[PDB]
């Protein structure tokens, strides 16, 4: 094949507007990747530079290759990797990486980009083999002084790129981070004549924080490094100010310990001076600044009192600048968009979180400051004054004392209240926030007498309001129930019947504009979820309304809407049937009745042709069905049970999650009238564990379920027995796919499955010890990962499920045979965590009780 064909080719696979064309050319382009990748790769890169090639198809090219290199699917990044470094010669590379060079420095900026995306990807794969050895220095040279702009920027952006695609744990761009900040620094340097390579060498640096630590612990390249970001600071163009500002933020954030000197030099000043910008994002990046050293902060004294010993040192920055940083906050408060629909982030907001942040780092030391503020500007005749008042006293609701908040509560709330009257809808909006977050804070300060008619009246009020009021009203009864539930004589069920009232009359509005209807519907399933035997009457109100909206959507042409429309209905439905589940769920009392129409209705919103966007809540109001019918459901097994085993087979699509949420429900509703339907449950969910197009949710999913079915089918479980520890071993063996946080909580995701599969597998089993024996030793191991890893004990569930293994499996083997598991001081020693942890309760205490004594029988024997 020839460069032009090849080309041709390209563009056919999308810039084609026949269908059959397209599919032809993706086939023929797989198969060309697949048989001769060498060649694939080659012609990619030759039509990239092919000045006789119209853009998009050179553009293509690049685009093309690089997503034959690069993936966010690991075992993919694995495949291409090795296809790269084995299938393609070495010589070939070597022309395709020059190609890729070649079409960097083009004068045209979209082909510099995409050859910046394609050589990162190559980079990714071959730095850390040390092939290519030529490219930092090559980086170095093109943002030397002499280079022109276009060559600076576009290497630039190259380097940006290999910093971000990069694993943050790699130690390739860590060996060679010298020659990434030489060229980031020679980019981002006052002598720099180029607002567009400076900003693409601050954007850069930005991206290589984290691999230049071993400069960052060198005094002098520290010096030059933060000389250089704060002179950017004072650059002209406003764009530079605000990446330099960027910079600063990420480095305080990653480099906090070494941050003094730079702070009493040069940073405290200017940041609290640029503070005052008249450039919106210039001050807001300023702001960010002092929010990233009071994160810092709160994390550091979070550090000092889970690991009391602990090396890392708070500064008190934060608390050194009260004097100078919040005066310049709370004047930047006023900064409010002039429309009130608007939305967008601004300072004001910036502000806002700022000083939410300083009253929980600083405390009671932000009092005097804000509440001068508050009381000069809550009576001002500017509404940008008024908001800022309210915004301000809101902030400060979590960080100082319980004494000092209470007190302050009751002096303000009267006049908050009366705020809910204002004419401005900023005001009223932030209002309605202010008074959630005293309930959501300071929920004991609210007198049931003095207060709570006042605060329910103005949340009735505010539903009746603007979108933007209701919306924040409906989130502040939420509160306001979660809180006030608890209480020993408890007072916000005299209210129940007005706030129910008050949220149907918002739910009920014409659309969700701002979100006020959906806020509304999630108010009612708190109702609904925290409802007594004492509110029947009112909890009976809410199922009546539900059932009549979801009957009112279902009678509309779908055919006839219009694009909004649509939208709007699908997610009212989610909407109605997300209160509905929680219906069902609270009061299976009033279920049977109605379970042969329920199911009617839902059938039919599975057959609704736009049944993909709600599918996953109809599904989850079945399982609730389900939960609560128990044998009484078995009857509609067999007309569902074809869209069931059609959902659990869709492994990429959330429905298969939610349909084994469902095999959970009935499992334990039937238990052992789901004997029946246990081995054949069991063949459906191998194969969806074994297919490599599952998504990832769904493998902590069925390893779950496996603990459900054990569980409920006993000593049945047994011939599947060595099959589900195999799969539980080899889960609780692996590690991370990377180095992200999200690839970490995936990990524990997976953990956690491993153990609710062990939890049922334990209970189903624990008359039939013998069975359990040869795995023991691997739930011991199991259980010193929990033992180990913060984000596993820490959890109150987690360390009462597992210090509960210890303990049943304990009672299960009293001949003394597995004794030995008892006598350690890891096992003793996390037994004592669990029944001391502050922060456990005492359901987690009294299974931590019974697993010591349980481990104290063990050694008697």
């Amino acid at each position: 094949m020839s460069t032009a064909e090849f080309a041709q080719l390209l563009e056919n696979s999308i810039l084609s507007p026949d269908q059959n064309i397209r599919l032809t050319s993706e086939t023929q382009l797989k198969k060309l990747s697949n048989d001769n990748f060498l060649q694939f790769a080659g012609l990619s890169s030759q039509v990239l530079i092919d000045e006789n090639t119209k853009l998009e198809g050179r553009i293509l090219a690049a685009l093309t290759l690089k997503n034959e290199l690069v993936s966010k699917d690991s075992v993919k990044t694995q495949q291409f990797a090795q296809r790269w470094i084995t299938q393609v010669s070495p010589e070939a590379k070597n022309q395709i990486k020059t190609n890729a060079l070649t079409a960097l420095v083009s004068i045209e900026p979209r082909i510099a980009n995409a050859a910046a995306q394609l050589i990162a990807a190559i980079a990714d794969i071959e730095l850390p083999h040390g092939a290519w050895p030529e490219l930092m220095k090559i980086m170095v040279d093109n943002t030397g002084a002499e280079q022109p702009e276009n060559v600076k920027r576009a290497s630039l952006l190259a380097l940006g790129y290999m910093c971000e695609s990069a694993d943050p744990q790699s130690q390739a761009l860590v060996s060679s981070s010298n020659n990434i900040l030489i060229a980031i620094v020679q980019g981002a340097q006052s002598t720099e004549t180029s607002k567009a390579v400076r900003l693409a060498a601050l954007n850069a640096l930005a991206d290589s924080l984290i691999f230049i630590k071993n400069n960052m612990e060198r005094e002098g390249e520290r010096n030059y490094l933060m000389q250089v970001v704060c002179e950017a600071t004072q650059a002209e163009d406003i764009e530079v100010q605000a990446a330099a500002f960027g910079c600063l933020c990420k480095i305080m954030s990653l480099y906090y310990t070494f941050m003094k000197p730079y702070m009493e030099q040069a940073l405290y000043a200017l940041t609290i001076a640029t503070m005052k910008s008249p450039n919106d994002k210039v001050a807001s990046m300023t702001v960010e600044f002092w929010s990233t050293i009071c994160e810092e902060e709160i994390d550091i004294a979070y550090e000092l009192a889970q690991f009391p010993q602990s090396p890392l040192q708070s500064y008190n920055f934060a608390l050194s600048s009260i004097k100078d940083v919040v005066p310049n906050l709370l004047n930047l408060l006023t900064r409010q968009n002039e429309d009130p629909e608007d939305d967008d982030w601004n300072v004001s907001m910036s502000a806002g979180a700022c000083l939410q942040l300083f009253a929980q780092n600083c405390g009671n030391h932000i009092l005097e400051p804000v509440l001068e503020f508050v009381e000069q500007n809550i009576t001002a005749d500017n509404w940008r004054n008024r908001e800022a008042a309210v915004m301000a006293f809101g902030s400060i609701m979590d960080g100082p004392d319980k004494v000092q908040r209470t007190y302050y509560v009751h002096q303000a709330l009267p006049s908050i209240l009366n705020l809910m009257n204002d004419q401005s809808l900023q005001v009223k909006e932030t209002t309605a926030w202010c008074i959630g977050r005293i309930a959501d804070s300071v929920a004991e300060s609210i007198d049931p007498q003095q207060h709570l008619p006042g605060v329910v009246q103005a949340c009735l009020i505010g539903l009746q309001d603007h979108p933007k009021v209701a919306t924040n009203c409906s989130w502040t009864i939420i509160n306001l129930v979660e809180q006030l539930a608890e209480a020993t004589p408890s007072p916000i069920y005299n209210f129940y019947p007005a706030l129910v009232d008050g949220l149907i009359g918002a739910a009920n509005r014409i659309d969700n504009e701002f979100n006020a209807r959906a806020s509304a519907f999630s108010a009612l399933t708190t109702m609904v979820e925290y409802a007594t035997d004492t509110v029947a009457e009112t909890s009976a109100s809410i199922s009546t309304f539900v059932m009549d909206k979801l009957g009112q959507t279902m009678s509309v042409d779908e055919n006839q809407l219009t694009l909004e429309d649509a939208q709007s209905l699908q997610e009212l439905q989610s909407n109605i049937l997300t209160v509905l589940a929680a219906v069902i769920r609270k009061s299976p009392s009033s279920v049977e009745p109605v379970a042969d129409m329920l199911m009617g209705l839902f059938f039919r919103l599975l057959e609704k042709k736009d049944s993909a966007f709600i599918e996953d809540d109809v599904f989850y109001a079945i399982s609730a069905l389900a939960a609560s019918l128990g044998k009484g459901f078995e009857k509609y097994l067999e007309t569902f049970s074809p869209y069931l085993l059609k959902a659990l087979n869709q492994v990429d699509s959330p429905v298969s999650i939610t349909a084994v949420g469902f095999i959970a429900d009935i499992s334990n509703s039937l238990e052992e009238d789901f004997r029946r339907y246990s081995d054949a449950m069991m063949n459906v969910l191998a194969q969806m564990i074994s297919n490599p197009n599952a998504r990832r949710e769904l493998k902590p999913a069925v390893l779950s379920v496996f603990g459900d079915i054990a569980s409920n089918i006993g000593a049945d479980f047994i011939p599947y027995l060595n099959d589900i520890m195999a799969l539980c071993v080899a889960a609780q063996n692996t590690k991370p796919e990377n180095g992200t946080l999200e690839a970490l909580d995936y990990q524990i995701k997976v953990l956690e499955a491993v153990l609710d599969a062990y939890v049922g597998i334990v209970a189903g089993l624990h008359d039939k010890p013998e069975a359990l024996f040869p795995y023991v030793g691997t739930i011991f191991q199991f259980i010193a990962q929990v033992a180990e890893d913060p984000q596993l004990y820490s959890e109150d569930a987690t360390s009462r499920a597992a210090v509960g293994l210890i303990g049943d499996i304990a009672a299960m083997f009293p001949d003394g045979s597995i004794k030995q598991f008892y006598g350690q001081d890891w096992v003793i020693d996390y037994i004592k965590r669990t029944r001391s942890g502050q922060l456990f309760s005492q359901a987690t205490k009294d299974t931590a009780r019974w697993a010591r004594e349980q481990q104290k029988r063990q050694l008697s024997l």
